[PDB]
């Protein structure tokens, strides 16, 4: 019996998770769903964005599904970003990125590769302060996280085919900090000698992933870098309604969309759904449950292939529809 | 006659910068330029990436054009970048990026944009730290600096048909370094009231970029990110090999390409120098030669859609073939 | 009448102010006291060591007098320094800490000088971050807050006999925050002829200061250089039973004994109210009742010479003896 | 014989150091000299405060004595201050610095104590920015540095009869930082269950050493705080004169009087070479001559108490006078 906790969040978090949770429920797997809070909305009712009891529930779980919850864009008295303080918290250090050519119009063709986050530290520390008109931000990197990162990164190379990995950075500009985690990834590479690393200016990276994507296995790199590679490695394959990750840990992991609450289209119903359970897809894998796995994507593949499809797919099918055609198609497998 | 300063810097800045000189030479105007020295060739001869003398040549000129130079990914005595250098001492702090679609193969219809990136401080502040095995480096936004480069994109946006900017930050995470700088910058929108000011999330912006560039007209944005955000955006429009940019402060200006030293390629004979081409059409634009600037893209355009092509565009055309086509093309308008 | 905000605080501060307030009442003076709470006991009681209740009622009265309260040696959850909390948020730029020889046994003659703290910035901002087995603090210098603490500290030495200012630093080793107040207190300098300004080096300052305090008249520093100097200067002239100050901004002031809530004593009955009785001195002088604050002052130096002293001073009095034999002293003048 | 490396430096140290120089000889112990510069003079020969040569010589001599260097109080570019370089450069992370009770007029008596400075970090980290009108210097403390201290402290009071050991800073304010340090210095205590630890408030501790000087053994703390408490002991026992010092390192170690180059006195062949002299026997100590040590302090002591004496000390005589009386007192015991 697998116990789930699962977390809606704030927006299309609510339209997703339920869709997910649906399709989890199609795999006949046993599972047992624990619901908790956490977001905006989660801050405005309890007085905090993360409740002490949404870490116990996650903590007394086997893994953690999260929708997505809204940052004002300004400091708000007693507010702290939800997922971010997660990540911290539970020492959520790996961020798992896989981008995936998909059979829809928008994507690309020929392209599979993983981006591989530092999920704790660089400007994400959050260590901000303000002087008079001038405000400072510590971008932090220690060689502890380079070596933890690193070696997940290597990892997942070594378990792939092409056996690449891309280091981005921006050392040249920055020796001590970007420079500290380039040098530290190649340092713990030489235990993996069947992995073929390269670095790469993430500037240059940018620009390889829009103009050649098919060229990368697996791509390295820090906290804000990463965020940004990761939203447009999603819009190379279909965009974000059909991206996953992994917030991996030592003993946890919590399992979200790369997308956020999506406010322009939260209460419209065609949220696209794909996100959320191929992340849920991600999370039997890490679970031991690779079949089941490998049968939702199979199966989120199909749908996607011959429809119906939502808005952001060139459709006009609802959230509802869309999951349901999944279901169906999961059942048939 | 026009004083131009020329700085080739290192690897392909030695073809491109020449190529550039002479289709300036071929529009007939009166030029008188001024070779100058920088980058890490210089480095190792002078024991300075940056020459006295070179900084006295650039305020010596009415504009500069500039090749690129190599940065190593670790620190070294007593270098610091060359363009870095010359951005914050000559204080250029508008980096203007336009990427517009072009008549060749790996390029988008449909895309006419320019990013705005403060050139000036935010992790550009260049003061790291390392203590033990932890590395921190400042992240800065001042008011004033935001205020100068919000100015100079409402102007520009002020300037084109669209009248729409989009300020890229992350102040969902960084409200107090990045919130300046969009409070900032909507602060001065006040004075610009035709034009139609929006926010957007960096990673989000990324996305869009990808999948919907021509919905953007103006992009303002902070140090970094807009490195980052302007390789994508060449890459949208044909490459490196075609994107243009200029560094301007209040009483001069520094033209390069976006692309740097290329040293895959450095001393092939194959570069393209469209990049470098355009930038001086940018300058020659600030100098007030605007027909000229127009006849300058006119040619490369032309050049571009009939060939012949560089490799990077899929053809077998060496540099000076190309720039031949060029001066001819100009020629013949 | 003048509103008189009473706050008590922790440990002794619960013994001197309550006498402080019988002095102030003997003075005949039209006065009506409010109380107010901080301090570590309020932060047990209410969960914040500064409720906002406090802020209004300082606000509300022409000047405050606070007694001392215990700070933790340690982060605790929701606690913060209450009198560092009013110093930043009510803006009391300016510490002003007397050090005058009284007929005292413990007490060097011939000493009569101003430490004038600044009560803002410099390390007191507050700002530290730890990393795994590293701590980072900010010690900030702003030009502005060096203005103010610089003026300040001119004004009281222009209307004092000697007219003399020494500015107490260490710019030698760190030039560009030391530096900064340096050369800010040296040029506000330029507006006020009438003042002899000297610079002293601080660790040579506080080797001067034991060997021949009669020779300095002002003494202008920052926030840590100042509380040390402050507490030393105080044993030269019988030790912190005697010692007062004003936290001094622009429209209100909070006066308050040097020393703190002395918990090895706090309870005993034998606390030298002298120190919050000045200091209530130095109120009545701040609201334009210089003959009431001369009285207090008389009548305190009557007393230390006269006896009953407290065990400070190496009588047995109790604080209730001394009390009633300063009030005896000011009902005969 | 043992190699001792003799520095000058600036001011004062011309006239001290040739002294102290003259007393080693007159001990009869097989001593070969080796001379090197240093300092601000030093830096105007030959554009830097410290010489390859310098270094070289210091690591290539059993140990050096070190008379005071000049420093600015402005960024001149290319000047570092000199011992501050050797102390980091080095790594002569404890400095060492006894306070005692001599027979002469400006005197305290019953003064023994140790400070026991932490030499390497805090704020000498020498990390100071500006930006606009704000600068920021970093105040860094390790876990590392502070056990090191700590150990050196605690190894010192167990060597002494008292065994007492206390802790100065300001963790009250500074929680993080300050914080590390205490605790820090309280674990390692552990392993010395012989020594007697209390902690106190850096304020305090200069009041309680102004007033009872008596009760202090051993005294550490931190970086700054260490050399503000030290000129004031300094000051208690006839002042910077007499006061002498040790930076001890792990391998070689630098002695230097406290006081710096006086430049109100150099040139007068006035300056007190005591301070000088006793580091000489500081450092004679360190080196295995532990006899020789007690035969220059009571040479020290006859002359200190039967005259004659230098101007800091109320008498008329010069260096070189009160130095041959010191080399005569030495070579009649
Ligand atoms: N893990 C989390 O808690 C995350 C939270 N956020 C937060 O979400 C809020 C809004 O962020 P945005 O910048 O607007 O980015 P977003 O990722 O929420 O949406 C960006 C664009 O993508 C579209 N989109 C996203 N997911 C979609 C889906 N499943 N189906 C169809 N369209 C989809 C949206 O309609 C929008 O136009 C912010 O407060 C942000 O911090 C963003 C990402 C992750
Ligand atoms: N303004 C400057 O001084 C700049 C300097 N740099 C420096 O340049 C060096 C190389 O940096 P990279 O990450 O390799 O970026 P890059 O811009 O030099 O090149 C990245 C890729 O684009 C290709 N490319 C660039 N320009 C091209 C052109 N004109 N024609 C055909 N192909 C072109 C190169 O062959 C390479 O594969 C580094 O040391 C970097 O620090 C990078 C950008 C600007
Ligand atoms: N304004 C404020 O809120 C202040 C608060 N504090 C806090 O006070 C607490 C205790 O601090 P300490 O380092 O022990 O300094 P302290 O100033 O409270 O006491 C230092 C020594 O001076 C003696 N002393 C102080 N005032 C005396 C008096 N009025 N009559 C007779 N003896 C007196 C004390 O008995 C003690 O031995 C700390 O938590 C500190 O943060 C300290 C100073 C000011
Ligand atoms: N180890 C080193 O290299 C040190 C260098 N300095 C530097 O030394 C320079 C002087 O700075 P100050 O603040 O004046 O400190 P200082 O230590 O040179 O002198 C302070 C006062 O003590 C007197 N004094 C010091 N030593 C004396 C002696 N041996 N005999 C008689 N009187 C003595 C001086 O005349 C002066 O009035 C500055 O440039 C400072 O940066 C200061 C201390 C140590
Ligand atoms: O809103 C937040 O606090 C976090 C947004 C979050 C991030 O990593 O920055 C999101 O953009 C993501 O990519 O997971
Ligand atoms: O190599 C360097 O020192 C500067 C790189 C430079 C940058 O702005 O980050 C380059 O990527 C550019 O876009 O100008
Ligand atoms: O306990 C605190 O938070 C501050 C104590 C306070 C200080 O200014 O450091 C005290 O020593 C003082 O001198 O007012
Ligand atoms: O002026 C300098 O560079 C060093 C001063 C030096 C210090 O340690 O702060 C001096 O005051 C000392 O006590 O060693
Ligand atoms: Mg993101
Ligand atoms: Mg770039
Ligand atoms: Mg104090
Ligand atoms: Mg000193």
């Amino acid at each position: 019996a697998y116990r789930i906790c699962l977390i809606e969040g704030d927006g299309i978090g609510h339209e997703v998770i339920p869709a997910a949770r649906r399709v989890l429920e199609a795999t006949g797997l046993p599972l047992e769903f624990v619901e908790a809070e956490a977001g905006w909305e989660t801050f405005e009712r309890r007085g905090t964005s993360v409740p002490e009891e949404t870490v116990e529930k996650i903590l007394s779980c086997h893994a953690t599904l999260f929708g997505a919850a809204t940052s004002p864009t300004r400091k708000v008295p007693g507010f702290f970003g939800a997922i971010r303080y997660l990540r911290r918290r539970l020492d959520l250090y790996a961020n798992v990125r896989p981008a995936k050519s998909r059979p829809v119009p928008g994507s690309r063709p020929g392209v599979d590769l993983v981006i591989v986050r530092e999920n704790t530290e660089g400007l994400y520390v959050e260590q901000e302060r303000r002087y008079l008109d001038v405000a400072i931000a510590d971008a932090v990197i220690s060689k502890k996280a380079s070596e933890r990162i690193g070696r997940a990164a290597l990892r997942i190379a070594e378990g792939r085919p092409r056996k690449t990995l891309h280091i981005a950075h921006k050392a040249n500009v920055l020796p001590l900090t970007q420079g500290l985690f380039l040098d530290t990834v190649k340092e713990v590479a030489k235990d993996f000698p069947l992995v073929n690393v390269q670095d790469i200016i993430v500037d240059n990276c940018a620009m390889q992933l829009v103009m050649r994507p098919e060229r990368f296995d697996v791509i390295v790199t820090t906290n804000l870098l990463g965020d940004i590679l990761s939203d447009l490695a999603a819009g190379l394959v279909g965009g974000l309604g059909l991206a996953p990750s992994g917030n991996i840990g030592d003993t946890t992991a919590v399992f979200e969309p790369v997308h956020g609450s999506a406010p322009d289209i939260a209460g419209k119903g065609i949220a696209n759904p794909t996100a959320a359970i191929l992340s849920a897809a991600m999370m039997l894998d890490y679970l031991g449950e690779k079949e089941a796995a490998k049968r939702v994507e199979k199966a989120v593949d199909l749908v996607l292939e011959r429809g119906p499809r939502t808005p952001d797919l060139g459709g006009d099918a609802t959230t509802e529809a869309f999951t349901e055609a999944v279901v169906e198609a999961l059942k048939s497998l």
